[PDB]
């Protein structure tokens, strides 16, 4: 019913990576001090109904509808990895494919949107994609040098905590935690700052430019480094399990192109100040 809505997240210093990498190829480490300025932060990823009231008001044709394919996880059907398909007419209103709909899935993460789509809906939006450290210091929420947004066990309490997967990948999906596929953006417990499946449901994309070189010094509201290739996506989705993935922790990171799109990619954003009321 306030799937638009933002929480402020405080300003402070936070530790940045990790100086015990978990997947060394992707630059976690070294552990650095990054300040952030007061900021606020999309308490949910942008949502199917959300995005749809973006498209409906500019009429805007998303890059997987215009290349007429997008990458679909072969588990959900009825490349990367031999379980990435290409598929003709997946997009963001029919996500495994032409004969599937958003219909009964109006609150689920939006998915199929490149960098492109998702700065355009931001910037729509009076917002914009947060940056890697902003993201990442918002998914910490508060707590200092742990795996996940809420500790160090991955279900605290003998609770889920986030969408991802259970069982054998990529075979058997157990749903243990309540989702085969994404959950509502508002599943599953807020983190200290306030924000819901921050790790797991589904990638989310940020503004910076990838790579997997970073110094050791301290760096006040940094931005990634000014050219690249591909920019980063952080948090994992619900197809990741520790027996090959690994990727729902803070300090993980991946990248794609920026006019890439998947069937477990999408987004939120962040402003500096709040956007207009309404
Ligand atoms: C996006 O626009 C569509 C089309 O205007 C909206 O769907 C219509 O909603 C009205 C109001 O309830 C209905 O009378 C029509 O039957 C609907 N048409 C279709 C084709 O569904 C839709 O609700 C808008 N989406 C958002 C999120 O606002
Ligand atoms: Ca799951
Ligand atoms: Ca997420």
């Amino acid at each position: 019913l306030a799937h638009s809505k933002m929480v402020p997240i405080p300003a402070g210093v936070f530790t940045m990576g990790t100086d015990d990498p978990q997947i060394k190829q992707d630059g976690e480490a070294p552990a650095r001090r990054v300040t952030i300025d007061a900021f606020y932060m999309d308490a949910y990823a942008v949502s199917n109904t959300e995005f749809e009231k973006f498209v409906n008001s500019t009429g805007y044709l998303t890059e997987a509808e215009k290349f007429g394919d997008s990458f679909v996880f072969e588990g959900m059907l009825s490349a990367a990895a031999p379980w990435w398909l290409p598929v003709k007419g997946a997009n963001w209103r029919h996500p495994e494919g032409p004969d599937s709909t958003i219909l009964h899935r109006p609150d689920h993460p939006v998915l199929h949107v490149s960098w492109n789509d998702a700065v355009a809906y931001c910037t729509w939006a009076g917002k914009r994609l947060p940056t890697e450290a902003e993201w990442e210091y918002s998914c910490r929420g508060g707590l200092h040098n742990r795996l996940f947004p809420w500790g160090n066990k991955l279900q605290p309490k003998g609770q889920h905590y986030a969408n991802i997967w259970q069982g054998e990948f990529p075979v058997t999906n157990t749903g243990e935690d309540g989702f085969q596929g994404t959950a509502p953006v508002d599943a599953f417990p807020p983190n200290g700052y306030g924000l819901y499946n921050i790790v797991g449901n589904a990638w989310e994309w940020t503004s910076d430019w990838w790579t997997v070189h970073h110094s050791v010094e301290e760096t006040l509201n940094p931005k990634g480094p000014p050219s690249g290739k591909d920019r980063v996506k952080k948090g994992g989705s619900y197809m990741c399990h520790r027996s090959y993935c690994y990727r729902y922790r803070c300090a993980a990171r991946s990248q794609n192109t920026p006019d890439s799109s998947a069937s477990n990619l999408g987004f939120r954003c962040a402003a500096d100040r709040l956007p207009t009321m309404d």
